[PDB]
């Protein structure tokens, strides 16, 4: 047997059980099924000076933001394996204890409050898919620097779904090409952000960003994401990153085995 | 550098590109989002060999002890394969070669039902409680594909998973229910819709075929019974699953193909 030692060096690959930040729900009714709330507010409390995207994580460089964060989900470096390949032989079966993190930082807006340096960038990827800036989905690897516990919160939330032009519940006119991310309220005109778990320092996240930016893969910035809509995808899309289906899923359960595929800075 | 180097001794993870086999669209229109089709046909045939509610039967002898709702195909080169020791890799070992069961998968296409399709290699089922009734399963096959079958694209009704939409609104909201499993129908223009089998596996090739709901599972002989439909789901406790199948099989769009995991499980003594 191979011991999980060393730093992944170069790319590298994360498999392992990873939890959802917060879960789509409404006050007193525990949310099981809503995987992929993004919360999505316009409203800026943020000083002019220190800027905050339009979702919960902002991916900041030098008090500029170069990335935002729709989606999170965390885990700690005991209960997942990294490797990294020689195309397709094992080049290492390393842990992430001891990884190294770049300058970039990741900010949390939290229900009233938002935390500056929560995290730390230490790796990232990226894929685009033209619909006709083209829609990207970036996903960032950070190390928590701070333990909060967040406040759960009622805040308009898109989610990822299908463009239905007859909805009925049981049947419903399908658009194939499409893309759609809309609002879905429960109560009032938002839904609820109930963080069940939440990490702490030291552990590991994987927040990511879905929609119309930039991304560049050596420096780890790009642009934030505005605002979601439909999307008209002409062509088919084999994708390459491994997390398309989970930021793609409207409904799903709060954690499960995913795999990610990392790159590290490369000026 | 550790080279794969043997065949998989145990339970295995496999890690790579994985296809689907038909893409939900419409004559005319190319089929790019719609990732997750099952296609349900209540209309059973010739009779002389059973054949389930789905496109894919998984047989021991004549007796449907599974179905296969969705599909997703490789080649034995685009993947990884690693069975563990905890946390220490065991080996780095690759599936050529690879034992298959009795246990058989027979595809109904269009007009024609191919049966010995598939040999079923490995399992792994993961149940989550909705409430003589069976619990929610999610039970996927590893198979070892026997032919190169052509398929025929074709037009029926289509299972497709999302959540529980109460009043819907587009171009855009929509009463959202937590709690809820909702898996309904997905048509366009008249009461069906085209299943467009695009990249077909081929013989010596791998598929993984999953069903989801009320059905149960024995992880020790691979054998279960089939789901007979799909309707709404209430999931009262949360799910930390350990398969690495909900999301890709719970989504109502999605490229046609990315990267996964998956653990298999290989016949218990």
């Amino acid at each position: 047997p191979i011991p999980l030692t060393g730093v992944p060096v170069g790319d590298f690959y994360v498999y392992g059980r990873m939890t959802t930040l917060h879960m789509g729900g409404q006050s007193g009714i525990q949310a099981t099924t809503l995987v992929n709330g993004m919360i999505y507010r316009t409203d800026h409390p943020e000083p002019s000076t220190s800027p905050v995207s339009n979702w919960e994580f902002t991916v900041l460089e030098n008090n500029t933001i170069v990335g935002a964060g729709m989606g999170c989900v965390w885990f700690q470096k005991s209960e997942v394996l990294v490797w990294t390949l020689d195309g397709q032989k094992l080049s290492g079966w390393n842990t992430l204890d001891g990884v190294g993190t770049t300058q970039l930082t990741v900010a949390w807006r939290q229900h009233n409050r938002t935390i500056y340096g929560w995290a730390n960038v230490v790796a990232w990827n990226s894929e685009e898919w033209h619909t006709n800036p083209t829609l990207r989905l970036t996903y960032w690897l950070v190390k928590i620097n701070v333990s909060s516990e967040p406040e759960d919160f009622d805040v308009v939330q898109k989610f990822p779904l299908a463009y239905l032009e007859d909805y009925t519940t049981s049947k419903s006119a399908i658009q194939k090409l499409n893309f759609q991310t809309f609002q879905k309220p429960e109560g009032g005109g938002t839904l609820r952000a109930q963080y069940s778990t939440v990490p702490r320092q030291g552990d590991f996240a994987v927040i990511w960003q879905i929609g119309r930016h930039n991304f560049d893969m050596s420096t780890g910035k790009g642009t934030p994401v505005e605002s979601l809509s439909d999307y008209v995808m002409p062509e088919q899309k084999d994708a390459r990153i491994g997390m398309w289906y989970r930021a793609l899923t409207s409904v799903g359960p709060r954690s499960d085995m995913l795999t990610l595929h990392f790159h590290f800075p490369t000026v």
